[PDB]
């Protein structure tokens, strides 16, 4: 979408995945979904490093909404959002955060709360710029076909039409079974910044790998899709939450990375632990998910030995390589060359492990390497043309 | 097995699972298969509280063979082992431990070492118990089911006439679908201390739920062949390696205990987390699963929720309790009493939380309580009757 916005993808906190329909602040004053919940994780986004590291969104999912007003005009809930929308987006902008918030082309939300129907898309596009929100998804639950290939062109129009800036996130091809020819990536280019093409996500890995495989299934048509201003979302990173051991959660931060997916956390940014937060915050992966060519990335290649390797090819002739195990016995030395992984020509290569911060040197493609993968993990490396180092320093500036 | 022995599951570490089958000695020292890895594993049981809280066997899976001698007696990979298996043994007893050892009732073990036919069964047996080996594992790799049916009993009396008490676990009933019609669970039990029933596990939660799913499948015909000497076995504890997560690290060991599972770890005890050395090491854990009576629980309950409700009764009136979620989404408050949960009436009760050690006392069966549970994870009570 032509809007300016998410030229890399976007990053930020997500309420759902974590949070989910939790109402019942009375019993659950610390965890249901409330202005207390989102003006506590912007301060921690604002005061942790998350937002100095590039994590700026900060979404409201659904079960927000109290009812319409006298004129259509939502409304959150007025007992778990007593001061409203607005000066929860004042607040956030304080901080130097941004504000998401999240509507359905259809009857009713997933869980059931006022659907934005087709006669009430210019209405709401109106309001949440009115409110100074910055982001918007937008569900596909309780509609039909037609109602959706209607409503989401329909939504994209109104939202430019008020003159805000705001970033567009489409449920809809998850709908229509996120393939051609029923769904048109050529459209959803054009209408929506990022776009959930696949289930939902779960707290489990079982979850990121049946998300993992059909992406991989599916990469020559979805792979060339992707770029600055419109991405390819397989939903949001479960690090910091119950399902994923250690391993697991550095594999799904590596492999979203490498996918030029969203980094779109949910979990309790008031208690997460140091371990996950180095995950979450680590500059390089940071980097390599920013990357402003934002090609994303395939595998390219599967052993017998169900060892996998990603590539994602990166700015300045570099590339990420991610080496992903899914055995599940033991620590795996895996032994390979860039020859074998289709590197050719005559480049001299050095290569940063991205989660140990080790440097190999010295890589051609000839070069015997062995790296080693505990099982449902990942060994990354950002690798670069030795020559690269050189050249960055010999740079020569004039004053224009 | 009237042997006398595992009167209550055995405890202990098993190599399998985390080690495999790694003889790369000159690159992988550290980690391959031999005297070397066993005397550190021992060396740790000893020292790091794992013997004094009930986990006393070592056992050697396979991959330790290296061939037989002019005699037909079985050699150790002299390479791998090259003091032998007595020297080890010996060793391991010296630091109050138990040794034990792996064996195939085949023409080959499963990776492809020495097997023990039908014509070597009894020569094995009295190499075992010359050795002083305190327990084997006879899998089933490369055989028939009319070997396995001779073998495993051939097995079972040629160890007993040795004279030393050596425990039995035998993985007949995997190689045969581990239910009736071809799996008789009577002979099981007099001829074997454990057995295992069903699929290797692997490291990871899926694994771990697809065991936890036969085994309460199928728990009608399981839970009343368990006893003291005859235990079902639903293969080696993940705590401590790489696929499961704390919660569900927590899980498998309260359900592996409400089931009067082994608690075989398979870990490396030399890098093991304090996190998970605390959840192994959990005494009221352990005295639960050696609960004398050794009667082995059952899913109880299993809600729309997807919360499950496993009970094991115990010693001295008392139970234990798993509630367990198979969500995948957050943390779930589970309402219920003991009454909906059938516990019998005018009797107050008094729970200890497993896991962090906090009591509610004075539950009648009408009393309401909610107990928060996490996706993939328990809350674990231990339950008794009080006056007052
Ligand atoms: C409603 O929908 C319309 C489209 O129908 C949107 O209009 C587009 O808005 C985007 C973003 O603001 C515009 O893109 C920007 O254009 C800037 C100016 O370029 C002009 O000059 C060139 C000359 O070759 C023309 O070709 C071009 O059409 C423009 O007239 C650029 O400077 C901007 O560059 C940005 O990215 C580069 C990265 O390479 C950075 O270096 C820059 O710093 C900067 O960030 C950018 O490309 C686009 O021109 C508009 N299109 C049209 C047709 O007008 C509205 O934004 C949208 N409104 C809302 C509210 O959503
Ligand atoms: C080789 O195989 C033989 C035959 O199976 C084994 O011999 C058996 O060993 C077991 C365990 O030691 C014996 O079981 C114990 O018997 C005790 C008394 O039994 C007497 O009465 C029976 C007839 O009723 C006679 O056969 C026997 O000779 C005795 O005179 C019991 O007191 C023990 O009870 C234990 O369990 C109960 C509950 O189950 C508890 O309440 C007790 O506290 C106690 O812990 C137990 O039942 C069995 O009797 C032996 N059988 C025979 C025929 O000798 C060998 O052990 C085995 N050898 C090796 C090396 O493996
Ligand atoms: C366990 O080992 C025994 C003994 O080695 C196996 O029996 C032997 O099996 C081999 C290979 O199948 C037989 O050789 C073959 O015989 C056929 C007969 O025509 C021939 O066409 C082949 O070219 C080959 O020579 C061999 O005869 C047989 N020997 C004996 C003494 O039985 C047995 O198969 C193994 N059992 C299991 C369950 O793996
Ligand atoms: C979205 O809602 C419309 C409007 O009808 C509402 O929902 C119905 C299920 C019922 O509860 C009505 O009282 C509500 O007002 C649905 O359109 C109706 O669809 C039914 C068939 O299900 C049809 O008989 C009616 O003619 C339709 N009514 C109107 C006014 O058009 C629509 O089907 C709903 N869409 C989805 C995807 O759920
Ligand atoms: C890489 O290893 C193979 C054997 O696996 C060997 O034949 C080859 O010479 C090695 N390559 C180099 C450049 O040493
Ligand atoms: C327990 O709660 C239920 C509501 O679900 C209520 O009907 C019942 O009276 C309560 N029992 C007691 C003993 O308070
Ligand atoms: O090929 C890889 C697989 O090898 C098998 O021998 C193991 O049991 C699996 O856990 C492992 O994933
Ligand atoms: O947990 C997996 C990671 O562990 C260590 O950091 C390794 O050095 C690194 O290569 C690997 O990716
Ligand atoms: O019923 C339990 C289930 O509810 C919802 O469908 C959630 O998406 C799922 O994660 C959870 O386990
Ligand atoms: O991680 C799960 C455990 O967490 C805490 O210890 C809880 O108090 C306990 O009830 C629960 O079983």
């Amino acid at each position: 979408l032509d809007n300016g916005l998410l030229q890399t993808p976007p990053m930020g906190w997500l309420a759902w995945e974590r949070f989910r329909c939790n109402i019942n602040c009375d019993e659950d004053p610390k965890n249901c979904i409330s202005e207390q919940l989102f003006m506590e994780m912007a301060d921690r986004m604002a005061q942790d490093g998350w937002r100095d590291m590039g994590y700026t969104y900060l979404n409201i999912d659904d079960c927000w909404i109290g009812g319409r007003d006298a004129s259509g005009r939502l409304m959150p809930d007025p007992k778990r959002f007593p001061h409203g929308i607005p000066f929860l987006a004042d607040y956030v902008h304080s901080l130097g955060l941004k504000l998401g918030i999240y509507a359905d082309m259809g009857n009713f939300t997933c869980m059931g709360y006022p659907g934005t129907t087709l006669d009430k898309v210019v209405q709401d596009a109106q309001t949440f710029a009115e409110w100074k929100v910055d982001m918007l998804k937008l569900d596909g639950c309780f509609s039909t076909p037609e109602e959706r290939a209607q409503g989401y062109p329909k939504m994209a129009a109104a939202l430019n039409a008020t003159g805000r800036p705001i970033a567009f996130s489409c449920s809809w091809p998850a709908y229509e079974g996120g393939l051609p020819p029923r769904v048109q990536y050529s459209l959803l280019a054009d209408i929506c910044n990022l776009w959930r093409n696949y289930d939902d996500i779960q707290d489990s890995w079982w979850s990121v790998l049946s998300i993992l495989n059909w992406f991989v299934e599916h990469q020559d048509i979805l792979q060339p899709v992707a770029g600055p201003g419109h991405w390819n979302d397989p939903d949001m990173l479960l690090i910091g939450n119950f399902g994923l051991s250690l391993e697991q959660s550095r594999a799904q931060m590596a492999l979203w990375t490498v996918l030029a997916a969203p980094l779109l956390m949910s979990t309790d940014l008031r208690t997460i632990s140091a371990q996950n937060m180095d995950i979450l915050q680590n500059p390089l992966m940071i980097k390599i998910n920013q990357d402003p060519l934002g090609i994303q990335g395939r595998r390219i290649h599967k052993e017998k030995s169900l060892i996998e390797v990603y590539m994602r090819p990166l700015s300045n002739k570099a590339s990420a390589l991610v080496f992903f195990s899914c055995r599940t016995d033991m620590p795996y030395r895996y032994h390979s060359s860039l020859g074998q992984l289709n590197f050719t020509g005559s480049v001299i290569y050095e290569a940063q492990d991205v989660y140990s911060g080790d440097i190999i040197s010295g890589l051609r493609d000839e070069t015997n390497f062995t790296v080693i993968i505990n099982p449902s993990g990942v060994v990354m490396w950002y690798l670069y043309p030795i020559k690269n180092l050189e050249m960055s320093q010999q740079h020569h500036h004039h004053h224009h």
